[PDB]
RNA sequence: GGGCUCGUAGCUCAGCGGGAGAGCGCCGCCUUUGCGAGGCGGAGGCCGCGGGUUCAAAUCCCGCCGAGUCCACCA
């Protein structure tokens, strides 16, 4: 079945390469040497190339970089230059995790062509997770140039095919000295992104050195063949992907320890020297054991527990050392290079516009600061991750579109954030240990899971505080990920019951037009279809031109329009011509306009927002209403009252320069080529050709109704700004006329307040703050007052109170509310008098009884429930509670004697 | 002189068939054509007979004599043109049109402009207030009345006709209409009004002047060499020809009834009748009679008043053989009917034209007019109100009004409520000024009317009631309207102190974007300096001035503010003086020129915006920037309401949206009003034969200043305030641009800081703030309600504290508490039938204080007390106040209350 | 995108259906030479907003607002 793709590449048999198979029932692989054998000991050799060049000579980053992409650009196909590492273009995946991602997946379908064919790009992809792999494996990172070449094929015609790709590889590895007999190709399924395929992937020295994936198949319901647990199905056309791990292939030209000193070693170093770490880098014996134990990490990765502290032990023993001093090495090491990797790695996600947050995108740049924070902790740096961050940007020389100095605000701020996390995290857990003296498990997943509190805090703290610990580890994952259900299946949109072919509207290029002659089709229910619709159909806001729709008979009256694919509805709350008439559809203007004018506000706001803020915003969100509108963006904290004055002032500025605004429509690789990644603000677009709208200087992929200019949009107000989430932030304005009577219902607001207090505008908060302080202090007196009347009332009621052994009771049906009776019923209690009183209140009678002595006034409460016929509580010297019958003050103490008898001997 | 030129030079006075005489009683000469008859047409010589004979070939109709008269003159070569507003809105000298003259003086007549045809014809509306007492009584008098006139302007050169050609068109028509050769006499006179004046002939047909034909070559002067009613009066280049014939005399000669009124306005005469107090019927023949006879000679008393009066009265009532006592009752009402309809007429067309009542202005003219109707209407107790007869008037005449009816019709109710309310209070002061000054004078009642608004009727029947005398001298509203009719100078502080020199230039006219200039300066005195060229702004209104500096080789001058004189340019500077002959570049403040660019064109947006939603009443009053501010003064009869403020906002919003150009140009004055009509003027009136038109959207104006290229350029407009100074005076302040923004900036801030001091979202402050207040209401009496159930519940543990003598509750205790404790306890212990005393060591002196709700006298109690303790006091028969140097155990104050009981009763 | 957690004195919180409470901070007094505090007091609160439940809501339920936190679709 799959073997018939694998064995028809034309290099390995005629050229000289075989196929065989592996002891365990792992797989089949390619060899050129045909002598000898993998030890049948699963990973029996893992690395050669450590301490040994494979390389003709080391090479640099740059030098790599350019070697591979001159070999390539010498070779017959077009440079690219890398895209962002954040897939802004695509919906289905945050960060671009292959270099195949960047085309994915509407060229890699067919749908629209690449850039260029074949193509090149050393194209960066970030992969988390691998994050417990990372420091510990000493092949992985989290951030990576993966370099590539990309052949595109279509049925019948095809740059190429299987035989040139690993011709390439072959080629290029020999060109750079390693022979053909140290080469292993290993065989393998590749999915992910939607596409897939079969894959050699190039093992030289011990280590994956490359991966080559032949994508014959896409992702698709039917799923005839089943992968990862996805369902996929053969492609029309074919397409090359080939993954080349630089930080790899510059290890292989130096032959260092690990990929990290390869990379980065200035880092490494700088953190190794300002820390915590017991040892020198220098000296032989840390140089032994970390040269022989580098050779075994890529062992470590795959095998684990009882067999790894047995590889440890063998290993150990090589070296010569004991159990306690190679881990004493290795367990920081593993911190190190983690801490040095995902400072590479902060770098790329903020540089590239990726701003920190607690849900969403953010949330991971977020996951990767703590993570580099905890690791900072735990060795102890003399310096801050700004510092390292600021090491690896030197040391790669890249330029990104977002500042370093925004990069550090953002640095500072998500530290300081974290330190307030694990403060009052920290405080909560000595709350738990006095309340419960112990800590659980079930307690345990929501200190981290709802409190962002590691396990090693928990533990450490009750340890430090001696109080009970069980550590579980398997389940951390164990509740939030197996616990979820989905409600809907099928498709997003509601489907038709019949379909309709040539539906267009020409409002792209015409926005003036209101009016329009047109031929009807189709009427369903409630909603009507039309040929050619001015009609723009409605968002998820509000985004919805009125008018009506004449007849040849009558005025028919469209109330709302939507849209299905390949046609647009028109719903009509009245009566349907059906379809024979000839219709002009005439819609409202004034819609039109205030639509236009908010759209263009969007881009406006948008425009001063990045200026005004930074490069770093990036549209998360827009929808609008009936005079409302809405825009959110990135931006790591809610802005000043000045910068947003200053944003207003600005957008207003962009207003009233009357800027011409341009829309054409047009290919999406000329667009692209021509203004950057800015042009998906709005979402990305279907089809072959996209809808470009440019006002002026802001340009976006845009479906939406447009003015001509700006003067005409009027001027704009921000009417409310808020933090969604950490890391994203909502502007709620409106412009033209929606925002005048946005504002004069403001004004109005403040007049009828001002007007109430019959007091000047201006003075309204001095007033209202007078006024608030006098009504506090009002309130108080009250309740100082209640109390007075409480006391003598109490004194008044004992005079009269009837003694009962030494003990003076009262039962009366007195004239206050039961806050009063109450307070009454406790001042008795306190001087020791027993029995109850009552008052008539609404639909109902208060009972309130009391006892200062042994006498439990809540059973006498029950007791005067038995004949009032009501019920309530409370406690030993006060009960509260409501009777539908008033008693008179006989029938009362009738009661409180039966119930004194009860309770003396 | 002027006799040898116009005697004999036309054709007419010797050629075609006429003769001088003058009388010796008369002092006049007069031009007549029978040689057999002499008569005067000018009081005491003659009265009119041509009543109850018409001496024209057939009655009439005003609308029918009015286009006959029109289509005479046009059909004899003249242009017709519409009629002028009764408003002088074309000139500053005065408010309202004197003459036909009136509407081309001072800008045609003084040959600065061009007349809008020549030679010309129409039908002018006039007001003239000086007759204003002769209206009713001459039978002949109107306050409005329509001038039909025909002009043509002769300069030294081309004429269209002569003053043979005149006379010859009016005797034309004259003949035409059946008056005969012989009978019309022409009686020479001066004739002056309005800055110019000439010879005249007045036509006087069956003793009726009816027409007037002046001739003036002269214009008013400081030089004035011929003395004209001591006004100083000169020759003028051009000379011109001038006419007038009252429609309403034409229309009156031809019906042939008794008095003008009667047949140009019949049926509002016969309805005040109809609705009146008056005794007598009009249909009956007897009255019929008296009023005939009577009216034979209305035109002579109508200028006699006193006693000589009353022997008029008597020399008529006996030739019909009627008593004077009877007579009375005839005349003197319905004179007064005659009043109320002339003026109810005069009202339609002041108000109907743009008039708003207020206490200055032509306002003023307008409100003299509406509360002597009123006060004529209380004098007839008429069932109607003048609305009524208001709208039968423009009904009967058929003209159509820029103010509608709904609009005059508020005015006037409104007018009459301040009426009402005005007397009310303005009552009193009669009551004391008529015996404190024994004796009413003319001071004393102008003083009345202008400052207390009483009209003199009033002071009339208080003083006759409180047996003072009362001197009306005639024509009295010739003193009330001429007093104040005068448009004020307004002047300001001029300075054009001597520079030798004449023409400078000013370069800001063509475009206000520009901002630089380069010129030679000339001219330094004192500290300003002044220049050939400039685009800076000078105004005295102290506001929308220019601001910069100048540097060139010498060194920097700071010009602060900028002035003007004589049409001379003035440049402060404090810092270093410039070198004349200095070539200079100009730099004016951008942002100086921007803001009065904004506030200008906004200002003019908002006087569409006001004329749009309230009315076509609304006018200007001035204009100023207070700095920061911005302040609008315009014509309204009341307060607008919020709703009208939102909507003026509003409008004046959308206008701002709509972008519409605002084109500035110079143009003919004939030209431009011809194209705009008068609210050209609202702003002021410019000179010259042309004017700078600035058209801000359909509002066109003629002010010479800086403007915006269109509507959106001034951004949102925002209303700061609103306010009424004088009554019809309303007065708005309001921002534009960016001041609007800082506005509603502080808008917000205000209304999101009372929102926050009481921790609510803003949309929902009004409703918190009144519970808030509503509370604060309710707890406070609460609070009083619970001190005195303190009290209450005080006094019934006392009586129980107390102890029982004569079966009577005597109390004596010691609190701590201050007096009033003391007294609002007492009270209700005597008021539960109890006795004693109680006593409080207050600081300083003891305080005590009895009581006795029995047949004992509390005041005694303290007697004794204070004669054991120290201290006297006083109180009633119930309750006893008193201070005392020592406090008292209870068990002595048990002997004192004793021994009292035990004494008395 | 999906879960969970928390809003109470200035701060940190406990109270989780019938009294608004503790530590620290603040104010006063007392004792103390152990200048640090100790003893006895005092001030300080719409228990975040809207509702529903019940005789009764800080407490239970639902919605909002706000502040938190983890996980989530990567040969
Ligand atoms: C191209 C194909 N879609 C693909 O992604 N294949 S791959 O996942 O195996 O990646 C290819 C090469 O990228 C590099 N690579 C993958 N994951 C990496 C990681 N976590 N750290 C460093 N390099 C990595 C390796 O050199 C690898 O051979
Ligand atoms: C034409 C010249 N400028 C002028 O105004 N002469 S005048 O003052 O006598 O008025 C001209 C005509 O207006 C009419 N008229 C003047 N005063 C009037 C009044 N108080 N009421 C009614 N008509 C009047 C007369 O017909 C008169 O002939
Ligand atoms: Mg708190
Ligand atoms: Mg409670
Ligand atoms: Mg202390």
């Amino acid at each position: 079945t799959l073997d018939e793709e694998y064995l028809d590449i034309t290099f390995l048999t005629e050229n000289g390469f075989v196929r065989k198979r592996c002891p365990k029932c792992g797989k089949h692989f390619w060899t050129a040497d045909p002598e000898r054998e993998i030890c049948g000991d699963p990973p029996c050799e893992s690395y050669s190339f450590i301490g040994n060049p494979v390389f003709k000579k080391p090479f640099e980053l740059d030098e790599m970089r350019e070697y591979y992409l001159n070999f390539f650009e010498r070779r017959g196909h077009g440079r690219i230059e890398r895209y962002p590492v954040v897939a802004r273009w695509r919906t289905d995946i945050y960060l671009t995790i292959a270099s195949i991602a960047d085309f994915q997946p509407f060229v890699t379908s067919g749908v629209a062509p690449p850039p260029a064919n074949p193509l090149t790009i050393s194209q960066p992809c970030i992969r988390l997770d691998d994050l417990d792999s990372v420091g510990r494996t000493g092949r992985h990172l989290t951030l990576f140039e993966m370099m590539a070449h990309h052949a595109f094929n279509y049925p019948g015609k095809e740059i190429y095919w299987k035989n040139e790709t690993v011709a390439y590889c072959t080629e290029l590895l020999n060109e750079l000295g390693v022979k053909k007999e140290d080469i292993v190709y290993k065989e393998e399924p590749w999915a992910g992104g939607g596409n897939a395929g079969p894959c050699l992937e190039a093992i030289v020295g011990g280590l994956e050195v490359a991966t080559l994936v032949f994508m014959n198949l896409e992702e698709h319901p039917e799923g005839d063949i089943e992968i990862k647990g996805a369902r996929y199905r053969k492609m029309d056309n074919y397409i090359v992907d080939t993954g080349y791990g630089l930080e790899r292939f510059v290890w292989a030209s130096k032959g260092t320890p690990t990929v990290y000193d390869a990379i980065f070693p200035e880092v490494v170093d700088t953190i190794i020297d300002n820390s915590n770490v017991s040892f020198n880098r220098e000296d032989e014996r840390v140089r032994r054991i970390v040269a022989e134990s580098s050779k075994l990490a890529g062992i470590m990765g795959e095998l684990r527990g009882e067999r790894l502290n047995q590889l440890r032990k063998s290993v150990a023993d090589t070296v010569g050392v004991s159990v306690e001093e190679l881990e004493g090495i290795v367990v920081p090491l593993e911190k190190v290079y983690s801490l040095a990797d995902h400072t590479r790695c902060i770098l790329f996600m903020l540089g590239d516009g990726l701003v920190p947050s607690n849900a969403g995108a953010g949330y991971l740049a977020r996951l990767m600061i703590r993570r580099s924070l905890r690791l900072a902790e735990e060795l102890e740096l003399g310096l801050d991750l700004y510092d390292l961050v600021e090491m690896h940007k030197k040391i790669l020389g890249f330029e990104f579109d977002v500042p370093l100095s925004t990069v550090q605000e953002i640095l500072e701020l998500e530290k300081e954030r974290y330190r307030t996390t694990v403060s009052k995290g920290t405080r909560l857990v000595e709350r738990l240990v006095e309340r419960k003296k112990k800590l659980e498990k079930d307690d345990l997943i929501e200190l981290y899971d709802s409190h962002g509190i590691p396990v090693e805090l928990a533990v450490g703290i009750a340890a430090e505080k001696g109080a009970e610990v069980e550590m579980p580890k398997d389940i951390y994952a164990e509740l939030a990920k197996r616990h979820s259900k989905a409600e809907k299946v099928q498709e997003k949109k509601i489907t038709l019951q019949n379909e309709y072919p040539a539906t267009e509207k020409l409002y792209y290029d015409d926005p003036t037009l209101l009016e329009f002659e047109a031929e009807v089709i189709g009427v369903e229910g409630d909603f009507v279809i039309l040929n050619r619709s001015a009609f723009y159909p409605e968002s998820g806001g509000q985004d919805n031109d009125v008018g009506y729709l004449i007849a040849n008979g009558g005025k028919f009256e469209v109330v709302d329009v939507l849209e299905a694919d390949g046609v647009v509805l028109h719903v009509v709350k009245g009566a349907k011509p059906e379809v024979g008439t000839k219709v002009k559809g005439v819609i409202d203007s004034d819609v039109r306009w205030r639509h236009m004018r908010h759209h263009s506000a969007t881009h406006v706001l948008l425009y001063s927002l990045q200026k005004v803020l930074g490069n770093h915003v990036w549209q998360a969100g827009a929808r609008k209403e009936f005079s409302k509108a809405r825009l959110d963006v990135t931006h790591f904290r809610r802005p000043s009252e000045e910068e947003i004055k200053e944003i207003e002032m600005l957008a207003n500025r962009e207003i009233l320069a009357n800027k011409p605004i341009k829309w054409e429509w047009m290919d999406r690789i000329e667009a692209e080529r021509k203004f950057g990644f800015r042009l998906y603000q709005g979402g990305v677009p279907p089809g072959r050709k996209i809808r470009v709208v440019q006002v002026g200087d802001d340009v976006q992929a845009c479906g939406g109704t447009h003015c001509r200019s700006t003067g005409e949009i009027g001027m704009l107000k921000i009417l409310k700004v808020e933090s969604i989430q950490d890391g994203v932030i909502r502007f709620e304005f409106a412009a033209g006329e929606a925002a005048i009577e946005a504002v004069e219902e403001m004004e109005r607001l403040l007049r009828e307040a001002s007007s109430i207090l019959r007091v000047e505008p201006a003075k309204l908060p001095k007033t209202v703050e007078r006024f608030f302080e006098e009504w506090k202090d009002q309130r108080k007196e009250i309740e100082r007052l209640k109390s007075v009347i409480a006391d003598l009332w109490a004194d008044i009621l004992m005079e009269r109170a009837e003694e009962f052994d030494s003990m003076k009771v009262v039962a009366e049906v007195v004239d206050a509310d039961m806050q009063a009776l109450q307070k009454l019923a406790e001042r008795l209690a306190e001087k020791g008098a027993v029995g109850c009183l009552m008052a008539k209140g609404e639909g109902k009678v208060f009972v309130v009884t009391f006892s200062g002595q042994k006498y439990d006034a809540r059973e006498l409460l029950r007791e005067i429930g038995r004949v009032a016929k009501g019920s309530g509580g409370g406690r030993k010297d006060v009960a509260q509670g409501a009777v539908q019958q008033l008693l008179d003050r006989e029938e009362m103490l009738d009661v409180i004697f039966r119930f004194l008898s009860e309770h003396e001997g």
